[PDB]
């Protein structure tokens, strides 16, 4: 038995200089502590280079991270779409808590059967969701707009409200959702935005905002990473 | 399969904080040591060491958490930075510049030169008799690479030193007394460690040390 929950995040790839990397956002593994209250641990996107039996058996939960880089239908990471889309259907098969987040959340939904839209700002009938370019993480990341809970699933019944801001740093989105997917949240465009896999064994979320930013002064933010740290408690006994 | 956290660095890339950890160690760690690696956040006081010590099976270091490793029973192995950082971890100094010395040798890769050339091995390197790298059967002269600026000057009490360069220079070291094994090394051994007997009886016996706390 540990002394706190083993919380994987998910490493994306990464050449610096003469060396491929792999590598995870400090905000994430901080709010993993913070937020969850658990231990982060990066796994790497080695993808059948590790057991993934044995990866998943190390764990009490995963964080799928988001990142610059894009799933395979210009920046991807063909690295960590070969370790991740696995995974999360591994990982909630094992009742294994899963938290997505933004590319995360996009993955889950890929991995089962869904479709993204490229560019949602070209799509013709959803706002651009992407960041401000050129200004500072703060900016960045502060709300930017809203999010519409649709009732009787996950979201609710964390308690969050019926509506209520968040932050938007995405050029991709859903466009298909994939079977077995519950729809938890829409953006006030009609952009799915967050989602729950209906009869997991083990809490199985994904949104396509960033909750981990400053998530404790947050309390949709918090309530997401608490109810996620509880999951892999639970699971560690 | 045993655990087997390889710390990672912090780096700024763009706008954001990330923690970094190289795929070659990563792959030696899977294919010499037979282990499952993940990556240690550089978060320091954020973390509880002693969770994180708990989680593990071994520790690799690269670039106190190495001394509650080792005073934990916790298999270390160092290479390159995390040779050095053993070294002053027990209280050894080191050279910033090892070739501005004057009596040793230049021991930095050349430059502007791929990572094939960069990494192949450049100088000799001698087993002292009696220690851990004789005792993993390690022959008493083998090549190793060299891609290091600094190197080891003061010996910290309480290491013992494994092998030196042909100028003299401490390459190795291990923890005398230690419960596990807790072996630094200056040259890169990760480096496709299937190809080099020497690197990967490294590798494998760190990866056997870890396999028996996982026990
Ligand atoms: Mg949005
Ligand atoms: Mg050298």
């Amino acid at each position: 038995m540990s002394r706190l929950p083993l919380i994987g995040v998910t490493a994306c790839t990464k050449q610096i200089g003469l060396h491929p990397y792999h590598i995870a956002g400090d905000k994430y593994l901080r709010a993993v502590v913070n937020g969850a209250g658990g231990l982060p641990l990066i796994i790497p996107a080695l993808g059948e280079s590790i057991d993934q039996a044995a990866l998943l058996d190390s764990v009490d939960g995963l964080l799928f991270t988001g990142s610059p880089s894009n799933v395979e239908p210009t920046l991807h990471d063909s690295d960590r779409d070969a370790t991740t889309l696995p995974l999360v259907r591994a990982a909630i098969d094992a009742g294994i808590p899963v938290l997505g987040i933004c590319r995360g959340f996009q993955e889950m939904n890929v991995a089962f059967g869904g479709s993204l839209h490229q560019k949602v700002h070209e799509v013709g009938t959803f706002m651009d969701h992407r960041e401000p370019a050129d200004q500072p993480l703060e900016v960045q990341y502060a709300p930017r707009h809203a999010m519409h809970v649709q009732p009787g699933g996950v979201l609710a019944g964390i308690g969050l409200p019926s509506e209520f801001q968040v932050n938007s740093i995405h050029g991709q989105g859903v466009d298909r959702l994939a079977p077995g997917l519950r729809v938890e949240a829409l953006a006030p465009d009609g952009l799915v935005e967050a989602i729950s896999v209906e009869g997991a064994k083990a809490f199985a979320l994904g949104v396509q905002w960033h909750p981990e930013w400053q998530v404790l002064t947050n309390p949709n933010y918090l309530a997401i990473f608490q109810a996620f740290g509880k999951a892999c408690s639970k699971r560690a006994g």
